[PDB]
């Protein structure tokens, strides 16, 4: 089943070190880029596209 946090919106969090991360967009069923400020945010926040795809897009 899909973890519920996969359905949270992208959350850029706080901080000054901007960094690209990947999030699952539940409406589009796609793993997309977003800008993460380095701190805070939520669990729908992945280092690599494959992480998002295996965890949220095509979950075990």
């Amino acid at each position: 089943d899909r973890p519920s946090y996969c359905n949270l919106p992208a959350d850029s969090g706080s901080g000054t070190k901007s960094e690209q991360r990947i999030y699952y967009n539940s409406a589009r069923k796609q793993c997309l880029t977003f800008t993460y400020n380095g701190k805070g945010g939520n669990e729908n926040n992945f280092i690599h596209t494959y992480d998002c795809a295996r965890t949220c897009q095509y979950p075990a």
